[PDB]
RNA sequence: CGUCAAAGCACUUUGCAAAAGCUAACGUAUCUGUUUCUUGCCUUUUACCAGAAACAGCCGUUUGUAAGGUGUGCUAAUUUGACUGUAUAGUUUUUGUAAUCU
């Protein structure tokens, strides 16, 4: 769209918001939502998260289900913990990498 | 304008209660009477004359409250009150200079 001017009112701001998804990088969230693809999360405390993604916010606030979360740290020993459902604040997201289900 | 709360609401009839507290129009209006004094005209009384003080009456006004009436509603309408009431990932607070060890 020809409105990245960043000086907008509410309706065109919402249009730009939806375009920020429909073609922006956050577009990866939609096809991950609709294709039910595996997505891995890198948190800012060196945490590894992999799970289904169901909904996301523009802030990258994400609701996850069936999360497998692993962390490593004596001698370096990797450990894992599976939790049913997650609400992760997009503040702490560093990286997302998708594992295609197919 | 917004949110929350409780009250049906608008208009109206009647009863009860109150109306200066920090000197100030309950009424931006305005009458009558009684008692006690001082006066005026006076043959005596009422009826009077015009000033004061202390008291009352009448014509009115405002507010609170209680029970009703009319017209509209409760499948919503209006009124009253309270409120620390609004955006915003791009340096001054809320979308992380973090983890790492000590
Ligand atoms: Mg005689």
């Amino acid at each position: 769209v020809d409105k990245p001017r960043s000086e907008l009112s509410e309706i065109e701001l919402a249009r730009l918001e939806e375009y920020e998804f429909s073609a922006g990088p956050l577009s990866v969230l939609q096809q991950a939502v609709k294709n039910h693809d595996q997505v891995l999360i890198n948190c800012r405390n060196n945490k590894k998260l992999l799970a289904r993604v169901k909904a996301f916010d523009r802030h990258s606030n994400m609701v996850l289900e069936n999360v497998k979360e692993m962390w490593t740290e004596g001698k370096a020993i990797n450990k894992d913990r599976f939790i049913s459902k997650m609400f992760l604040r997009g503040d702490g997201v560093v990286l997302v990498v998708r594992i295609p289900s197919a």
